[PDB]
């Protein structure tokens, strides 16, 4: 079993200095050939081609070649000293392609997907990003089937043919590679616009779409336009093509991909409209847009080495991606759902048996890499640098890296590199930050002796699976003072006075002095999420208040109340498993009852106060977990305060729909309306659940947009009623000709907290518009219900046989989806024993299947093994 080794990492012993392609396109087979320019570096080796194609023939020079295949490899042994051509030619048949890598076929059009390893199912070739070549692509087809022909760069020629054929000729002037390979053949609407660069290039901009999904276009192509002009004015990054093409693609393995100036979109990340999108998709499609057009630069024009370097892209463009959305609007509020998405995907993926650091030192298969830890907390490892040095010295960071990096595949050392050169600093601790898995816990005491707040901090990591040894790391801690009534306090660190600070925690153990403090105070640490850290402090539950109450950080004051929720949650096991009576909750009833009615507070960070941490967040820690316990306690406490502020909670929708003012459009600000409305209309129908009749009768009338739509169906879809039922079958009839609005429908079925799920989801399997064979919608029907903790994890067992039933059968012709569905079971050896046992059955079998996946099974050897 092959794994790879981030310390056994060589220069490629050749190089590719131009490959030119021809796609011959036809019924059913496309015929791709190569002219590769191969430029030895270790003259003598043998070439060594990656591929999985059909191959027809290979040539050196023009004459067949003397080669052998075995497995995906080809190799010719007597190659010549000094630059030499190769010639391959292979056959595809993209309509059997289910696995959406590679050159594939969809809604009757041909895309591809190249990352990491896809273009060696297209052509052999050095399929590793350190090399990096000249791409011209020549594409025949006929012309009424395949109007629309693109592959990256410039469209320098084409033409017809008499028999119905036409052609066109691309050429990308960028080296580049392969990983950024695109090509796209079919039926397909454009939309164009153009962008205006600083320097007075106008550029053209294109996506193409089916033609019914071409009127939702819109919203993508003004974030495109917003994105470029935001990398100019923040990073003094301009576009470097005249054209950028967006492609919108609905079976597609991931969101979106960053192919030079051809980028290919997941619809659900390009098509909005209010009627079938929530604002929380025009949000996505927002991001999304940014980030793709982001990699132009980070990870573009410098690329990675190798794959175990993929943060080097990923985390900073994501970073990217999160400070062009905190620019457009509600930056605090954004930044908390950032952390709260990493404290419920990431936090557990670095508690678990699949947990690695930011840039793995191996890997058997390199799209199990595409994870939250590579991404989001790479992301994270990014912004620390932000926090340490500024944005001005972030950007002298950011100026080094592409004058000394442009043109060139790299590493995370490089970018730290740049980082600490351009700002005259050391940042050698910092690189634990890329090879150190695992959350660290950072203990915390304060003591106001004298006039010193003495904060002394102990930081421990966890071993995790890949590593024993975790070294102290450099842990930036942002503080602040309250006072007994919470305003702030002044204090003196270090020469400076002032009412914030960031604590470098660079040991084991420190004890940081905060001087001239005249007054009782209360600290609130670790501002803004300032390290993705876990830390403890011994903070009473007025301390809790206080902080909610008055701090002036939005991380610090969300934070004490989702301690608050904790708390009570930890409360209701106690009592639950004693048989008595739920707490009364005195306090958190309390302060629930000032954040309701606190008229300051921004309406979409009033919802996040009003949010309730996951089941995963509250089992955080624990051992021999039987999750329908915490799944219990979590409902018990939102029942609470579902029935507890009814009236209230009515009192709330109907403030936030006067003030949403029917905007029904996408705005930031209706937005924070809508989403408010929402945190209400899911506390109602849990504290009357009748409601869902009176709901009904006026479903016309509230369905205003998706928002609503959404928010309401949500709300009920945990109902018992039959009403309930009928609203997902009505809404099943109204969008029925629109697959993103598809995919909601099965996210519900998949989501319900009713009794019967299983056989609701079993049905919605053979739903008309329901294709396993499609990813959104396989993860939107049986990824929903192995995140749905009362089914999955029921007590039967039933949950885990069906999903294990799903993950054998999609592994038979989409790896990747079913190695991300397999990590449902990830929380197997934390589980009670009733529940282990029958996940390592379900593990088991899989693992038992003839022909599983190389994907699969690495997952499934971490956790069984
Ligand atoms: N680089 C892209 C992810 C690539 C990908 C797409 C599909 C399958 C595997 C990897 P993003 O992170 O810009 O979305
Ligand atoms: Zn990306």
């Amino acid at each position: 079993k092959t794994v790879h080794y981030l310390k056994d990492y060589q220069t490629p012993a050749y190089h590719i200095l131009k490959t030119d392609l021809h796609f011959d396109i036809n019924e059913p087979q496309t015929v791709v050939k190569s002219r590769l320019t191969v430029e030895p570096q270790r003259v003598g080796e043998p070439l060594v081609l990656d591929g999985s194609a059909k191959l027809l023939s290979v040539k050196i020079n023009g004459a067949a070649a003397d080669y052998v295949l075995e497995g995906e490899t080809l190799t010719i042994a007597g190659v010549p000293s000094e630059r030499f051509t190769v010639e391959v030619e292979t056959e595809i048949l993209p309509a059997e392609n289910k696995s959406l890598m590679g050159l594939y076929a969809s809604g009757g059009n041909l895309f591809t997907q190249c990352e990491p390893e896809g273009f060696r199912k297209i052509t052999f070739y050095i399929d590793r990003p350190d090399v990096m070549s000249k791409f011209t692509t020549t594409i025949v087809a006929d012309k009424k089937r395949y109007p629309v022909l693109l592959s990256n760069g410039n469209k320098i020629d084409g033409g017809e043919f008499s028999d119905g054929r036409h052609w066109v000729k691309w050429e990308d002037p960028f080296s580049k590679p392969s990983y950024l390979f695109a090509l796209v053949a079919g039926d397909l609407a454009v939309t164009e616009d153009y962008f205006t660069t600083m320097s007075g290039r106008n550029v053209k901009i294109e996506f193409y779409t089916t033609e019914a999904d071409k009127p939702k276009v819109g919203f993508a192509v003004e974030s495109l336009k917003n994105a470029m002009k935001w990398d100019e004015t923040r990073f003094g990054l301009e576009y470097d093509l005249d054209i950028f093409m967006v492609v919108a693609v609905g079976d597609f393995n991931m969101g979106a991909m960053e192919n030079k100036g051809l980028n290919i979109f997941n619809t659900k990340f390009v098509l909005a409209d209010s009627r079938t999108a929530t604002d929380t998709d025009f949000e996505g499609i927002e991001s999304v847009v940014g980030h793709e057009y982001f990699h132009n630069w980070t990870g573009n024009r410098v690329t990675c080495r190798d794959w175990f370097q993929l943060s080097l892209k990923e985390g900073l463009t994501v970073f990217r991606d999160q400070e062009f959305s905190g620019d457009r609007a509600s930056r605090a509020v954004r930044r908390i759902e950032n952390i709260r998405l990493l404290r419920q995907h990431q936090f557990p993926e670095d508690a678990g048996p699949t947990a690695h650091p930011v840039r793995p030192a191996s890997y058997e298969e390199m799209n199990n890499f595409y994870t939250m830890t590579v991404y989001e907390k790479g992301a994270e490892v990014v912004r620390m640098y932000h926090t340490l040095l500024g944005e001005e010295g972030f950007q002298k960071g950011m100026k080094l890296y592409f004058q000394r990096h442009d043109g060139q595949a790299v590493t995370c050392d490089d970018f730290r590199a740049a980082m600490a050169d351009a700002n005259g600093i050391n940042l050698d601790q910092f690189a634990l930050w890329y090879s150190q898995a695992g959350t660290p816990v950072l203990e915390a005491e304060g003591r106001l002796k004298n006039n010193i707040f003495e904060l002394t901090v102990k930081q421990t990591v966890p071993p995790t699976p890949d590593m024993t040894d975790k070294q102290p790391m450099m842990i930036p801690v942002k503080v602040g003072l309250l006072n007994r009534n919470g305003e702030a306090v002044a204090f003196d660190y270090q020469g400076k006075r002032a009412t914030e600070a960031v604590l470098l925690l660079t040991e084991a153990e420190q004890t940081f002095l905060l001087e001239g403090v005249t007054e009782a105070v209360v600290p609130s640490l670790l501002r803004g999420f300032s390290a993705p850290v876990h830390l403890n402090y011994p903070y009473s539950d007025d301390d809790l208040l206080l902080l909610l109450a008055h701090d002036s950080d939005a991380f610090t004051r969300w934070e004490a109340a989702q301690t608050l929720y904790r708390r009570a949650v930890a409360a209701n096991l106690a009592t639950l498993s004693d048989g008595v009576e739920l707490p009364k909750h005195e306090k958190l009833l309390a302060a629930v009852e000032k954040v309701i009615s606190d008229d300051l507070l921004d309406n979409a960070f009033k919802a996040l106060l009003l949010g309730v941490p996951s089941e995963a967040e509250l089992w955080d820690g624990a051992e021999n977990i039987d999750p329908l316990r915490y799944h219990q306690a979590r409902e018990a406490l939102l029942d609470t305060l579902a029935v507890h502020f009814l009236p209230k909670w009515h009192e709330l929708n109907r403030q936030a729909a006067k003030q949403e003012n029917q905007s029904y459009e996408y705005s930031p600000e209706a937005a924070g309306w809508r989403t408010l409305r929402n945190v209400c209309r899911a506390f109602v129908l849990r504290a009357d659940p009748a409601h869902i009749e009176t709901v009904a009768e006026k479903y016309g009338e509230m369905a205003q947009n998706m928002t609503h739509e959404w928010g309401i169906l949500s709300a009920v879809n945990g109902n018992e009623s039959d009403t309930r039922n009928r609203l997902l079958a009505q809404f099943a009839d109204k969008f029925s000709d629109d697959a993103l609005v598809m995919d909601k429908y099965f996210a519900l079925v998949g989501s319900s907290r009713r009794s019967d799920t299983l056989q609701q989801v079993r049905t919605a399997l053979q739903h008309p518009k329901f294709s396993l064979e499609n990813p959104n919608k396989a993860r939107s029907l049986i990824g929903s219900f192995s995140r749905n903790v009362p089914h999955f994890h029921a007590e039967d067992g039933s949950g885990y046989r069906f999903i294990a039933d799903k993950v054998i059968e999609i592994d038979r012709f989409n790896p990747q989806v079913a190695a991300r569905l397999v990590q449902a079971f990830n929380l197997c050896n934390k589980l009670e024993p009733h529940r282990k046992n029958l996940v390592k059955q379900a593990l088991q079998r899989i693992r038992a299947q003839e022909g599983l996946s190389k994907d699969v099974g690495e997952i499934v050897g971490k956790i069984l093994d």
